[PDB]
DNA sequence: GATCTGGCCTGTCTTACACAGTGATACAGCCCTTAACAAAAACCCG
């Protein structure tokens, strides 16, 4: 952890004076979107949908009228 | 005894009587990227 830290500290000065000056200070979306975008490069659709649900924040689970509906169907 | 008539027996007909669901294969979309060139509102700027 701290290994990667040292590691990165220079893309770290590098995105957030960056971020900091184009957007205003929002790196959350920026970086969100920065790093959809480059695991959707590697076809990673999967990945990518399942993290806008964690970001976006919604149903882990199902409802008991769904689940009725599957084992019925 | 000859004859007229009804009963039985087959025989044709007309409606029904359970095939969608299995795995495997084949397409058909559909997005990512290169790089640039042009195009709807969104909006201050004049």
């Amino acid at each position: 952890r701290r290994a990667q830290k040292h590691r990165l500290r220079e893309l770290k000065i590098q995105v957030k004076e960056f971020a900091d000056k184009e957007e205003g200070g929002d790196v959350k979306a920026v970086c969100l979107t920065l790093f959809l975008l480059a695991l959707r490069a590697r076809n990673e659709h999967r990945q990518a949908d399942e993290l806008e649900a964690i970001m976006q924040g919604r149903g882990s689970g199902l409802q008991p009228a769904v689940c009725l509906a599957i084992r019925v169907n």
